[PDB]
Parts: C-alpha cells; structure tokens; sequence
C-alpha cells in the first residue's frame, strides 16, 4: 500500500508539490513527506506571529489601542478597513489576523514587535527561540507571497512550523492564559473549512490557521483531537510552481492529504 506511494499520487492528480509533517507522539511515528523542503509561509505566519506578541508582552497589552491609515491598509484584509476611523486593540487585531488572516493586521502586529525590516527580524527570533532555525520571514504583506520558487525569503519546511505549533498549543511555550488565547482564536477560524477540516471526520476536533499566495500556494497548519481526546499536529503544504507565479491553489490536495493522514492516526 504505503502513505509515500499515496501523497506521491497526490502530487500527480493536481499537479502539486506537497509537504506532510506530523510529529511524533508516545505511541505514533512521524509522518513525512517533503518535510524538509522549504514552502513558502504566506499567512501560516500569523499564526505563531500572534504567539510572539503574546510572549512579549503582558495580557494588558491587548488592550492596547493601535490606530493606522488607508495607505496602512494593504493585502486580504475584511477586518481592518471597518475599522480604520477607530483603530483597532492589539486583542482585535490577533483575533483578526488569525481567524480571518487580514493582513492589515499581521503587518501592524510585525511593527508592534518592533526593530528593522517591520518586526521580520524580530519574529524570525521568535521563531528561533522555540528551536527553528530553518524559517525566517523577510517581507510583510503581501510580497511575503509573491517570492519565486527556490527562493528561501520567508519560508519555513512542514516539519519546523508543525514543532513550532505543537511547543505553541501543546508545549509550553506560553503560559496557559495566552496558549488559551491562541488555541481559541484558531478553534474559532473562519478560513480554513475546506482544508484539513474537510479531509477529518466531524467527530475530531480540528484548530488552524491557513496560508494562500501565488505559485499555487495553500497551507493549512492544524492541531486536530480524536474522538477521544488524543492530539497530533499535522502541517499541510503545497504549491504549483509548473504553472507559473498565475497558477490556481487547490484546497482540494490539502484535505485529501488530511484524509491519508487521518486513516494512518486511526
């Protein structure tokens, strides 16, 4: 039979290169492929980007009132243009840039973690501080979508970013108060139903955060639950350079390499 042969007739059916990363657990062995090839974050970022902010700073930080502008608003962003006479909290802005990936947040969210290159260099410390030396981030949104194949500007592999979201979620990494902020607000997303929330069946619980670019780009990065309580992470990435930086992301690959997934998890 074998899971390799199966993501490999994935690959051919969409014509997409695609990455798989499942950590290992006490009774379970590692799930790989292309796990150490680099894929392009686009939004997957916003994820542990909000875990950065959190780690920075206390709860009353969220209180924070952050005020921007029209030229400000660039990217996918349905939060952000309500809101651009009022500001929005540091809170909100979290809220949004990860159950709806507004971009417009991500970016002021970056600045909030201060230093040069708009907090890309702060957050790819971040990243390192939980043991990832391999993904970095170097543009905002959105030219952090559109960098060429073979280009390592913001990055990341399956394998690193599924060990960061499970130190995040699962580890300790943050304190319990702000690990529930993050695993609520990914519980709560509003993006990602016809990703790896469409390939496991509805009695496993099913948190994440999405990515989308150029190049045939869709991510999904996920902490799922069985039906009786027992955690895995799973990464899920792919692209389809073949065709160009116009080339369709199929969200359809993503679940059904969720669904291979969650056969060998059962």
């Amino acid at each position: 039979a074998d899971l390799a042969d199966r993501f490999a007739e994935l690959e051919r059916r969409y014509d997409a290169r695609l990455g798989v990363y499942v950590p290992a657990t006490g009774t379970t062995a590692a799930i790989e492929y292309r796990a150490d090839e680099r894929f392009a974050f686009c939004s997957t970022f916003k994820a542990p980007l909000v875990a950065a902010v959190l780690h920075q700073n206390p709860l009353t930080h969220l209180d924070k009132l952050i005020t921007y502008t029209s030229d400000d608003i660039r990217s996918i962003s349905p939060v952000a243009q309500q809101h651009v006479q009022t500001g929005m909290t540091i809170g909100q802005l979290c809220d949004a840039a990860i159950r709806y990936s507004d971009g417009t947040a991500a970016n002021l969210l970056l600045a909030d973690l201060g230093g040069p290159g708009g907090g890309t260099a702060a957050f790819t410390g971040y990243l390192r501080s939980l043991g990832d030396t391999v993904s970095r981030l170097d543009a905002e949104e959105p030219e952090l979508n559109r960098d060429p194949p073979g280009d390592e500007r913001d990055t990341t592999t399956p394998h690193a970013i599924a060990l960061v979201l499970q130190q995040l979620v699962l580890g300790n990494a943050l304190p319990p108060d702000k690990r529930a902020l993050l695993t609520d607000w990914m519980a709560r997303n509003t993006t990602g139903a016809k990703r790896i929330r469409a390939g496991f069946p509805a009695d496993w619980k099913v948190i994440d955060k999405t990515g989308t670019g150029d190049y045939g780009r869709a991510n999904d990065i996920a902490v799922v639950w069985s039906p009786t309580g027992v955690p895995y992470v799973v990464a899920v990435m792919s692209d389809r350079a073949g065709g160009g930086y116009d080339a369709e992301p199929r969200e359809a690959l993503l679940a059904e390499a969720a669904t291979c997934v969650a056969g060998v998890l059962a």
